[PDB]
């Protein structure tokens, strides 16, 4: 259960465009508390093109972040994409 | 029908905290196109405490904005509040 703390960002992805930063902790997605990183991955992958709203903890302050998920892959593999990852080898 | 173009902001309100700015045009709320300012007023007033996601046009660029609506009033008058208004005398 990996903590949902951002360690990488795609410079051309939705997450950076939305104002997310390395070190941010994702607290909720569309009002649903985030348990771990896999929950984010699963939710993002299922939602190509969708608006999503986040509660984010940054340096002790809670902020609201909005983004529109992009799309990667084709056919069965076509998925939502946020352009953010956690430590290790972990990408959403 | 008043265009949903921000002309005033409460410095302690959710809108300024969310990164909204004077001159911003509200294009959608929670995925629903904004027709006019009264639609914003009506939607905000109905949603005390609620997360809302906006599409916003700022100087030709569309961005995604998230906020949590605050609360004002008491009893029957208790309503959601965003802390933004349009030109004239108009506030949401």
């Amino acid at each position: 259960s990996l903590p949902p703390v951002l360690a990488e960002l795609d410079p051309k992805g939705p997450a950076q465009a939305a104002g997310l930063k390395l070190g941010d902790r994702l607290q909720s997605i569309d009002g649903i508390a985030v348990d771990d990183w896999q929950q984010v991955v699963d939710s993002v992958r299922a939602r190509p093109g969708q608006r999503v709203q986040l509660k984010v903890l940054r340096d002790g302050e809670v902020l609201d972040v909005a983004l529109e998920l992009a799309v990667r892959g084709e056919g069965k593999a076509r998925s939502g994409y946020m352009g953010a990852g956690v430590a290790g080898t972990v990408l959403a």
